């Protein structure tokens, strides 16, 4: 039925999951005859499920969440994503000007942005003060010193969801961004060239952190977002002082607290600078989430993604997910103090790179993430990370 659509997203729990149900219901109410069938998928399963399903578009989802960067382009090249250049609404064109570039490939728009999530450190202001950290660390050495103080003060300095691999890899991404010159970074990512020494130095700096033993003890078996003992869960329940994460963080924390209300003393600060690094000061890394349409989908799917972009729906999105909506005017309803600081951060950043693994693609990205975990587990080295990336890059 041309008016029945299958909708895949990654909000498997909490208010985010309920938001999509409500949006679907409101869409069905506003467009009688339409039916939205939802599949709420756990984030760590999403890419695998989507890529497998879209090998046969005729039986794949009509509307699905983006993977981002080269991972999107992979799907575009394979004929698994509809060009929406001439399909997106004036509302989207107007309100998502800044974020549409993330969904734009070869001058063509392939999705409707719904959220923007810069990365950085999310921390407990209370645990920081208890360790004698009165100022967020401007530099990496100061961050390391602060971790020592947090450890001495009887808490786990850094929550790390290393079982999911990418949360660990985020430390590596940021260190490369801080170490590599903007030129080397852009060329390295575009050409898949990882020969510059900065790719090794970043690994060595991360190994230094790991050898301080300031992670939560079970970090290798810790997921990012599943349960009270996930890395987000540890931060939410003040069992750990900080974690490096995207700006979806506040909404994940709020559903892992014992009363499932927002974390009271949540603070944010940008990933610090690295002495001797030639990275651009203030450079941002993050993600933009947009929703895509199956090339075989009907106009009903197009209407649904455009419906997401409507100001009221983006405002409800911001409230449900406690994150930054892609729609600029919708950002007015953002109340969380740390999110307001990230928005400012975002508004005057010199540039924003996409998450390194998404920017590099599935093969390199997955190889990189696993290699970072191997080093953190002591079964690998900084050199092995580069070798893993190079090996994977041979396939593309
Ligand atoms: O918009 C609010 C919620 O946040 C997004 O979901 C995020 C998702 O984007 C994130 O993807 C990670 C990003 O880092 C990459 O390195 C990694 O490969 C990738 O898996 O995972 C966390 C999840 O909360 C969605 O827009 C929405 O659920």
């Amino acid at each position: 039925d041309d008016k029945t659509i299958t909708f895949w997203h990654n909000a498997s729990a909490g208010e985010g999951r309920q938001y999509w149900e409500n949006l679907a219901k409101s869409f069905e109410e506003a467009n009688p005859g339409t039916k939205v069938e939802i599949q709420a998928i756990q984030n760590e399963d999403f890419a695998g499920k989507l890529q497998t399903a879209m090998q046969d578009p005729a039986s794949g989802p009509d509307v699905f969440m983006s993977l981002g960067g080269a991972k999107t382009k992979e799907m575009i090249d394979a004929g698994q994503v509809m060009d929406l250049t001439d399909k997106i609404s004036d509302t989207v064109k107007t309100d998502m000007k800044t974020t549409l570039s993330a969904a734009t490939f070869d001058g063509k728009v392939y999705g409707v942005p719904v959220s923007v999530e810069p990365g950085g450190m999310w921390y407990s202001k209370d645990l920081f003060k208890k360790a004698g950290v009165s100022d967020v660390p401007a530099t990496y050495e100061e961050l390391l010193a602060d971790a020592k103080k947090l450890k001495d003060s009887g808490t786990d300095a850094i929550a790390l969801g290393a079982k999911d691999a990418w949360p660990a890899a985020h430390w590596y991404y940021w260190l490369v961004l801080r170490e590599c010159s903007p030129e080397v970074y852009d060329k390295s990512v575009q050409d898949h060239d990882f020969s510059n020494a900065c790719w090794v130095n970043a690994g060595k700096k991360l190994q230094e952190l790991k050898d301080l033993k300031v992670f939560n003890d079970g970090f290798l078996t810790t997921t990012a977002q599943q349960g009270a003992n996930s890395s987000a869960g540890l931060l939410a329940n003040h069992k750990a002082a900080m974690e490096l994460m995207g700006a979806w963080e506040p909404g994940v924390l709020k559903d892992l607290t014992p009363d499932q209300k927002p974390m009271a003393d949540l603070g944010f600060f940008a990933f610090p600078e690295v002495a001797g690094g030639e990275g651009e000061p203030g450079a941002l890394m993050g993600g933009v989430t947009y929703f895509c349409v199956n090339p075989k989908a009907s106009q009903t799917s197009i209407d649904f993604v455009n419906y997401m972009g409507e100001k009221k729906n983006q405002e409800d999105y911001a409230k449900a997910f406690s994150t930054i909506p892609a729609s600029e005017p919708a950002r007015a309803v953002v109340t969380d103090e740390s999110l307001k600081q990230v928005i400012e951060y975002l508004d005057k950043a010199p540039s924003m790179q996409l998450w390194m693994d998404t920017a590099l693609g599935t093969n390199i990205g997955n190889a990189l993430n696993a290699a970072v975990v191997n080093m953190l587990s002591g079964q690998g080295s900084p050199e092995d990370i580069v070798k893993a990336m190079q090996d994977a890059a041979q396939k593309g």
